[PDB]
C-alpha cells in the first residue's frame, strides 16, 4: 500500500527493488558447522538470496549490567576503562575457548558455537561470569567509590541461517538464537545467566547440574508473558566457578563435548 | 579476587593481562564528526587505550517485532525472506540517507549520525518505519496467512567514544546512545518509535512535532522504573509518513539540518 507521494523518490525506488528481491524467494543448503568466512560466498546481485543452514547453533550473549552512572565524558572516563575490562576480556576469553565466531554489539559480546560445543559454550560463559563477579565488579566499585556494575548473560541454541552482506562483507545471521540469547541476557539480573529450555535440556552432566558442595544449580523461570520468546521456560544460574574446585570442574566440563 | 584454582591457567593469565591494560588508564581526544574508518588508528598493544570522543552522536536502532512464529527451517523459510525484506531494506534506506555508519545486530540495524544530523536521523527512521507498516507487514501477513510482524525503533543522542579492535579491525563504541537506543527499541510496541528526552529536546520544527492534519505527534512516557536508562523520559511516535503529504514532509525535515 505504498504510494509515491508518501516517500522520497529514492526511498520509493529502493523499496520496490527490495520487494523484487523478496519475490525471488530463497534457497538454503545445510552445513553442519559454522563455516570459514571465505567459504560463505558473495552472490551475484540478481540471484535469489542463498543461505547456509547451521543446525542447533549455540549463541552466548554477555552484556554489561548496571553501568548507567559510568561516564565517557567526566574526568575519570570510567566507562572507557570499564568497557575495556569487560568487553576486551570477554573477547579474549572466548578466543581462548576457541569460539568459532565472536562479535561485539553495544556494551555486549556474542559468541557462536557449534552444536557439538554445548559444554564448551557453558564453560566459556561461566569463566567470563566468574571473572566479572570476582574481578570486574570489585575494581569498578573501587574506582567509582561505591557503584556496583556487573554483567548478565544469555544462551540459546537453535538452527540459524548465515550469508554475507556487503556494507566490507560481514556474516549476517537469521533465525532465533542470537536474538533470543540477547533477550535472555537483557532479562537476567546482575550476575545471572539465563538459558533457554532447549539449551538447558542438552545439559546432562552433574558437573554442570549440581554444585561442588562448597545442590541444584539451575532454577526454572517461566518466560511466557515476556511475549519475546518462542519457548516457555528459561533456566537461571546464579553461581560461578568455585574458588577451590572451579579449575577442575572447568577441565572436566570442557572434556564433556568429546564424548 | 582471582584464585588460581578457580580458573583455567590460560583464563587466569588472560585476566591478569586485562587487569594490567585496565591499570594503564585511558587517553581521549575530541573529534566533532564520525571519522573515516582509516582515520581511526590501530594502536600498539602496549599503550593505554586511546579513544576518539564524538560529541552528541545520534544512534537509531530498528528491530523486527513479533517474529517468533517465523521460521528458518519449515518449508516456506519465511524468516529468511522476512530478514531480507526488513534488514536489507533498512540498510539500503539508511545508506540512501547518507548515514555515516551502519551495523547489523541480530534482527536489527543501527545507524549512527553526526550531531548536526538530528532531522536527517529522524527522517531516515520514519521512512523505514513507514516502509515496515505499509509494505513489510502486509506482505509477511499475506505469506503467513495471518501473522502480524512489524518493527520497533529507538533513538538516543549522547557523546560516544570510538576506537578499533581486531578480532580486519572493527570500530567499537563506548558510551550510552547505542545501548540506550537498542533498549528503547526493545521497550517500544509494534510500529512505535521511542526516543530519549535528550534527543526529543533537539526537535524544534512543527514539521516533526505536528501532523499534516490528515495534533501532537509525540507523547511522553516515563521510563524511570525500567532501571535501564540514564534519563527520566522517552517520547513515543506512533504515526508514519502521510500517504498524501509524506514526501513533502520528509523533504522539509531533511532541509531542517541545513539551517
Ligand atoms: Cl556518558
Ligand atoms: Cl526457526
Ligand atoms: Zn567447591
Ligand atoms: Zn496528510
Amino acid at each position: 500500500g505504498m504510494k509515491p507521494n508518501q516517500f522520497l523518490n529514492s526511498s520509493f525506488s529502493i523499496i520496490n527493488e527490495q520487494i523484487e528481491i523478496y519475490e525471488r524467494g530463497v534457497t538454503t543448503q545445510k552445513v553442519n558447522q559454522i563455516p570459514k568466512t571465505d567459504d560463505i560466498r558473495i552472490q551475484s546481485s540478481d540471484k535469489p538470496w542463498h543461505w547456509l543452514e547451521i543446525p542447533d547453533l549455540i549463541c552466548v550473549f554477555v552484556d554489561m549490567k548496571g553501568s548507567t552512572q559510568l561516564s565517557v565524558t567526566r574526568q575519570d572516563r570510567t566507562m572507557a576503562s570499564a568497557y575495556q575490562l569487560f568487553t576486551n576480556t570477554a573477547i579474549q576469553i572466548f578466543h581462548d575457548f576457541d569460539t568459532p565466531y565472536i562479535d561485539i554489539k553495544g556494551d555486549g559480546v556474542f559468541a557462536l558455537f557449534n552444536s557439538n560445543q554445548i559444554y564448551r559454550a557453558l564453560a566459556a560463559t561461566v569463566t567470563f561470569k566468574t571473572f566479572v563477579k570476582e574481578v570486574f565488579t570489585p575494581k569498578i566499585k573501587q574506582k567509582t567509590k561505591g557503584i556496583i556494575v556487573g554483567g548478565h548473560y544469555g544462551i540459546d541454541q537453535k538452527t540459524v541461517l548465515v550469508r554475507k552482506i556487503g556494507l566490507r562483507y560481514n556474516e549476517v545471521w537469521a533465525g532465533k538464537p542470537i536474538n533470543m540469547a540477547a533477550k535472555l541476557a537483557s532479562l537476567a539480573n546482575i550476575d545471572e545467566l539465563l538459558v533457554s529450555d532447549r539449551y538447558f535440556n542438552n545439559l546432562k552432566s552433574d558437573f554442570v547440574l549440581k554444585s561442588c558442595g562448597c545442590s541444584e544449580l539451575w532454577l526454572p523461570k517461566n518466560v511466557t508473558e515476556e511475549n519475546k520468546f518462542d519457548f516457555n521456560k528459561a533456566y537461571s544460574l546464579t553461581s560461578a566457578w568455585c574458588p577451590i574446585h572451579g579449575r577442575f570442574y572447568c577441565q572436566n566440563i570442557l572434556n564433556l563435548d568429546n564424548a
